[PDB]
């Protein structure tokens, strides 16, 4: 299992975050109500050439509240590597019936976000 979209990638030292009531990714097959969840950061790292480690750019994948390797945290909890975001007028329920990517099934939807969004400095798709 796997998010339902590609990620984000970090350039910049700071953590994710967006404006109240920005970031969900768009997904035409979801409702206003499904439009809220967390970003999970995803670290890798490399042999560098030296025979020390060399740490790449931390990416970010978005799940649906309530799905995910964070399924069980609620909207808000604090843990390092988790942000959340919603769009206004979205529930605060488990978006269990969107559930989480199979990719033997299907790829990532490309992760587009609704206009008028800022990502903060750093971060690219
Ligand atoms: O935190 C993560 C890491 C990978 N993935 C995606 O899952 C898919 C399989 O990753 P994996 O081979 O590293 O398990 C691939 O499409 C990754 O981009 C996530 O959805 N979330």
């Amino acid at each position: 299992t796997a998010s339902w979209f590609t990620a984000l990638t970090q350039h910049g030292k700071e953590d994710l975050k967006f404006p109240r009531g920005q970031g969900v990714p768009i997904n035409t097959n979801s409702s206003p109500d499904d439009q809220i969840g967390y970003y999970r950061r995803a670290t890798r790292r490399i042999r560098g050439g030296d025979g020390k480690m060399k740490d790449l750019s931390p990416r970010w994948y978005f799940y649906y509240l309530g799905t995910g390797p964070e399924a069980g945290l609620p909207y808000g909890a604090n843990k390092d590597g988790i942000i959340w975001v919603a769009t206004e007028g979205a529930l605060n329920t488990p978006k269990d019936h969107i559930g989480t990517r199979n990719p033997a099934n299907n790829a990532a939807i490309v992760l587009q976000l609704p206009q008028g969004t800022t990502l903060p400095k750093g971060f690219y798709a």
